[PDB]
């Protein structure tokens, strides 16, 4: 097996059962709720709903959101398959996730982004599925900006012929000339600022509005 | 040794460097500055930056923020030693860590943050020294709330002959009657959302004002 694509959950190494808690809130949003459009990955999905604003672009569209921090892919896969999909009927499925995929190589990654699009298509085959480009991350050149980058080249490719499967590079141009990425953007080198979300989330909207 | 006390970085086993990025950020802003108050801990920490406003409160003490998801006491304590209190010559200095020491007992943990006041009271004498306590955390009764709690009870024990080191509770109140945290307030469990960093943010910005 890809473990990218081997569904599974977070394991609690930890003791306060946190992740099992944020999937059955979904779980419950989603026995609950309507949604058009439902987001789902990492932590950069996750905190577009503090950090940008989440209630000026994405509010109106009747959207859920099911980032994680620290999620990789497999993660995301089991989640959608355990509930989160379940009594509802979105319009697009949003997903940005492989960042964290620490030990999987690239073409790893792209498998399980890739199983990702087949569950979604599979349980909500009415859906279009908006995949994000990773974002580049650390302050200076790294591997994983290769890796990265390798993933979206890859993703990309994959996606190209699938008629309502649609690949996003979300990226305005975070890496500056110099090699660096600004703390201005990403205060962290990996997560965004207000800053950081505003082209992202712009990007992300537009696309969603010509969908929709 | 106390694993808690032991100066140590964290290791890059992801490859893109950014927790050095972060401590070699935060030694230029030391190097550059003259804070009154410097701020240094975990997420709960660094997040304050962003998710409150930290520009209402907190810009107009002249304060950096040195806070660092994911870090462990004896994370902190390294910083500290590596560069972050050199060049300046603050009033108060405010701790905010231990929640993330997962595998130390409580009693460890509360000789990290002994350690930590310890060298800020070597390098730093002048400056007074606040330590937060641990908040709660997890969506249910768990194990990391009463380790919490004793962290808590054992610092406070610690702090209380200390006439410049100051013990600050911030929690109003996270933990209901059912036994549960709202995600209202910890959008997942441990980090605050900006409603729960308000009467934080409130509680330490009076203690702040008292002092100086």
């Amino acid at each position: 097996e890809n473990p990218a694509s081997k569904p599974t959950p977070v394991q609690d190494v930890q003791g306060d059962g946190r992740w099992m808690s944020l999937h059955h809130r979904f779980v419950a949003d989603s026995k609950d709720k309507e949604p058009e459009v439902v987001f789902i990955g990492d932590s950069l999905v996750q905190l577009m709903h503090q950090c940008e604003i989440w209630r000026e672009l994405f509010s109106p569209l009747h959207a859920l959101n099911f980032g994680i921090g620290g999620d990789s892919t497999q993660h995301v896969l089991w989640r959608l398959e355990n509930g989160e999909l379940e009594h509802i009927r979105p319009k697009i499925v949003v997903v940005w996730v492989g960042t964290n995929n620490h030990g999987h190589t690239a073409e790893q990654v792209t498998g399980g982004i890739k199983a990702i699009v087949q569950l979604v298509n599979e349980r909500q085959p009415q859906a279009r599925v908006v995949v994000l480009g990773l974002l580049p991350r650390g302050q200076h050149p790294n591997p994983l900006r290769e890796k990265n980058r390798r993933v979206n080249e890859l993703v990309r490719a994959a996606l190209a012929g699938h008629p309502r499967a649609h690949f996003l590079d979300a990226d305005p141009g975070f890496v500056h000339s110099d090699g660096t990425i600004s703390h201005h953007d990403m205060y962290d080198y990996l997560h965004l600022s207000r800053l950081g979300y505003t082209p992202v989330c712009r990007a992300l909207h537009s696309l969603l509005l010509r969908l929709l």
